[PDB]
């Protein structure tokens, strides 16, 4: 196949009717679609787990997203929001390291990773770097300095390599830069995480937070806000100058990369039906540098599960 196919979904964590009309929807689309993994924005469990026997495991999730025949095993990339580190965050992370299952396999070997792929397209071969956040770590209220610069850094060894070796680069995390919805976006990220996506030419920005859906464009990056997992919250206030859809309609996303750039499908779980298609086409870049790929892959920071003790810093 000449394509690579994703779904996103975020802020799904919530026993609600929304999420299970929404489940339903998603696994037809998934199916139907040729669906090979899911991205998560936004929080995992609104409520947060209580440890790796929580009940919501298997009443939120596993009893869910499941379907027989094998149809719904397929990764699930996450990373945590603002509601999960209010619970049991550890927790989530041991899940997230690791026989078949009924529901997706749950993917998170750090609060901050990153994922990078291929897939060929018509004799050629098209590279993708999945870049995941922690938008919370990337705070200034993250209480552990070495952790949240090490995670900067991480972020910035990521998007240099992705530079050179990725046709194509999407990053997803909790908090939004820019949203027409409750939180308004974050300067804070507008002023310290933009200018590191622009500098590397990244598509797509995929966040949650906001229990929306929306795509705001500007200078050939599309911010998507894919939020409404589990939640409605309305229309808020006046819409963001750049913003080319918003829904406060429970659904998700479906993303197709191609040779000819990023489709993105905006699912309402009203009666299943796409409200919105985005394309964003694909970059001409002068930055890669893919016959020493080898060679920049080595620069990429190791993933490794980062202890963060409750208790907070000592000394
Ligand atoms: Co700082
Ligand atoms: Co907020």
């Amino acid at each position: 196949k000449c394509q690579l196919r994703f779904a996103s979904l975020g802020d799904w964590g919530k026993d609600t009717k929304g999420q299970i009309l929404n489940a339903k929807y998603f696994k037809q689309f998934i199916k139907n679609e040729r669906v090979t993994f899911i991205v998560s924005p936004g929080s995992n469990f609104i409520d947060g787990v209580k440890g790796l026997n929580d009940p919501a495991w298997k009443n939120l999730y596993e009893d869910v997203y499941s379907e027989e025949k094998g149809d719904m095993y397929m990764p699930f990339f996450t990373v945590l929001g603002t509601r999960d580190w209010t619970g049991n965050y550890n927790a989530q992370l041991l899940k997230g390291q690791g026989d078949a299952t009924n529901y997706p396999k749950w993917i998170m070997p750090n609060y901050w990773y990153h994922y990078f792929t291929h897939f060929t397209v018509s004799h050629k071969d098209l590279a993708a770097a999945f870049i995941f956040i922690d938008t919370w770590v990337l705070s200034s209220n993250f209480p552990y300095k070495k952790i949240h610069e090490k995670a900067w850094n991480d972020l910035k060894s990521q998007l240099s390599v992705a530079k050179k070796i990725a046709d194509f680069i999407i990053v997803v995390g909790d908090q939004p830069i820019y949203s027409s919805g409750y939180s308004r976006g974050s300067s804070y990220l507008a002023y310290y995480l933009l200018p590191l996506l622009k500098d590397a030419e990244v598509d797509l920005y995929i966040s949650g937070h906001d229990n929306n859906m929306e795509v705001i464009e500007d200078n050939d990056m599309a911010h998507i806000t894919c939020g409404s997992g589990s939640m409605s919250q309305g229309k808020s206030g006046m819409k963001n100058s750049k913003s080319l859809f918003f829904s406060s309609d429970i659904g998700f996303c479906v993303h197709e990369l191609s040779n000819n750039g990023i489709v993105t499908k905006f699912v309402s779980s009203k009666k299943g039906e796409v409200i919105y298609t985005h394309k964003l086409n694909i970059k001409k870049k002068k930055t890669l540098d893919k016959v020493n790929a080898l060679q920049h892959f080595a620069a990429l920071p190791n993933v490794e599960l980062t202890d963060v003790p409750s208790s907070g810093p000592m000394g």
